């Protein structure tokens, strides 16, 4: 009865049930593919997998019986999905469990920064006594009217055009730039495109994140790119931390050139104030890679994922799948 | 000669320009009644004030010259605006200059108490590591899908009606509470209104109070309507300290009744974590008074109080004044 394991991760709890009657399910709670035991990669079949533990080509090839690897999640960065299909193993992910979560938490983020609730928050925690009326302009300064401004979307797939709806009743007037996509979803929601990256951080007060990380996208906000924003822009990222050269934002912080930051993603994570090349930089805002979560929105996944496994043993690999994202299989 | 005081600021060069051919422009930076210069009593025709200062029967009786009042600001609760009236004084408030921030403002504090966004910065300022998935979940625990909850507003005037046209687009259903409206705001702006406290205390997931305050809804939360609220709901006010029994809402808070509770105003301001009935009381986010502002914000208000006291001058009084909030005057 078919091995199904879940490579980085303890809980099994919602999968265990919709898969029992097919497939004997385990948990690995490996944090690297060295931490997995020699039976799951020998015997495994189906892999379910969170964004903690990368699969490279190297890693891939350790399976001796893998078939399918679903993704609890959206983004899919952290498997070579040209590798899995060369050798066999399809790759899904589950793309919508928490669109409008993220773009919730985006939107909070984009708020924070120009309302500046969080920071306001930080300075009643520290003690500060905001007594007079100057010392309430002088504590809020750089509180901003929102009515306005010009919001840049770079990626306007699904958690982009969820942002687009939400921020139009603010007064955002939105731009965004996705080169992908085809001719026609700009008409259909009524907001403007550009054409170049270039174009959109001239163009943009606040500039948002929402590109999947592939192979041509590294380091998108870099030294070179970040000298094309407005000075006194917004950077806000809720994507995925290797869009962003950590190190050229942080000069940029410093040196004023970028009003502030808001990241729930991270070059490198779990993220920490005391470390990395941001260690010391001022107008920061940092989730630990939240934007995704609710309650609701983990369960829908967890029972999405399983049933993902359940279509692959069931079926034909990859006809089956509902959201196969690696036709280069085979 | 004419004299206008500043009451309780000390900044007066938005003022002065708009005023230096007209009238003499002082500032007093009184904190109270007590410390207004004598000059300013026997002598100003005219004050401005923003919020940190009240005027009751007794402080208005001691202004021989006074025959205007300008809240630089949408509030007039702390000043008694029928003593004034009935002694000669016109009171006036500056009612939109800051409709679009507070509504921001309240919806980043929604926002945050949903998404956690403020707690989760909080708690990687405090040094929590979040690595794997599960930590993920126990960090952000209560973290919530917004799509299908209620949010009732309690004043549906010209901040909750802002409000009420960012919500929707998050999957808020609006619900709304004012028993002075008239019959039909509910059909233009497609929102649901309901007719009692209770029963809007009854259908929210997430209450917000944006109604002035007056004679008659001083402590509207209070420990009787706070047991008509939904378990594990939110609580928002970023209308007036006063509102809100805090005593009352400490206790929910501490014993999980309400879910979380931001706050922009205070009984008691300015507010500090140390002190006050909120003391030890947990899932609390506060901000020093600040939904209103904006650097354009303070600019507009302030110039527009310049110029209703330049009407006041040259025209006849209440007639010529453009936001007079007390025709029991003379
Ligand atoms: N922080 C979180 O918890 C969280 C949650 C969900 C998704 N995400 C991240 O956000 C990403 C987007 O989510 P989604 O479901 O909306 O993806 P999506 O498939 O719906 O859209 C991504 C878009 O980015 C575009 N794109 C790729 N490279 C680009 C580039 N260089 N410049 C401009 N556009 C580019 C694509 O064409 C596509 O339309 C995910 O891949 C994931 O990494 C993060
Ligand atoms: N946080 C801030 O710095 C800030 C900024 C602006 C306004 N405010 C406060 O918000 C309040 C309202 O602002 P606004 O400009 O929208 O005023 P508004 O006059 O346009 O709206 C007030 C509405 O509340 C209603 N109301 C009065 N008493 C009520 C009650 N007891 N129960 C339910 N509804 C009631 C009124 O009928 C009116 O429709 C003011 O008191 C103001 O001080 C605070």
């Amino acid at each position: 009865r078919p091995l199904v394991a879940l490579l980085d991760g303890r809980d099994c709890t919602v999968e265990m049930p919709i898969l029992k009657d097919l497939a004997t399910v385990a948990f690995c709670d490996a944090q690297s593919t060295q931490e997995i035991h020699e039976k799951v990669l020998n015997e495994a079949v189906g892999a379910m997998m969170y964004h903690t533990i990368t699969l490279t080509r190297e890693d891939l090839e350790k399976f001796k019986a893998l078939r399918v690897i679903v993704r609890i999640g959206s983004g899919y960065d952290n498997v070579d999905i040209k590798a899995a299909g060369e050798l066999g193993i399809a790759v899904c992910n589950i793309p919508s469990a928490a669109v409008e979560e993220t773009a919730d938490s985006t939107i909070c983020h984009i708020l924070n920064l120009y309302r500046r609730n969080t920071w306001l928050y930080q300075a009643l925690r520290e003690g500060t006594r905001v007594q007079s009326v100057e010392q309430i302009r002088e504590v809020a300064s750089g509180a901003a009217r929102i009515r306005g401004e010009t919001l840049g979307l770079i990626g306007f797939g699904r958690t982009g055009q969820a942002v687009a709806v939400r921020a139009k009743a603010f007064g955002f007037s939105v731009i965004f730039y996705d080169p992908y996509l085809q001719d026609g979803i700009e008409r259909s929601l009524g907001v403007q495109r550009v054409y170049t990256l270039q174009d959109l951080l001239y163009q943009s007060d606040c500039v948002s994140l929402h590109c999947n990380l592939n192979e041509h996208n590294h380091h998108l906000i870099n030294d070179f790119t970040i000298k094309q924003m407005r000075q006194g822009a917004f950077l806000v990222n809720a994507a995925r931390g290797g869009l962003v050269d950590e190190k050229a934002l942080a000069q940029a912080l410093k040196e004023g050139r970028i009003r502030g930051a808001a990241l729930d993603v991270h070059e490198s994570e779990p993220f920490s104030f005391a470390q990395g090349p941001l260690k010391d930089a001022p107008n920061l805002i940092c989730t630990p890679h939240t934007a995704w979560y609710s309650e609701q929105a983990s369960l829908e996944m967890r029972e999405a994922a399983a049933t993902e496994i359940r279509r692959a043993i069931t079926g034909r690999i990859p006809e089956s799948l509902r959201n196969c994202v690696n036709k280069e299989f085979f």
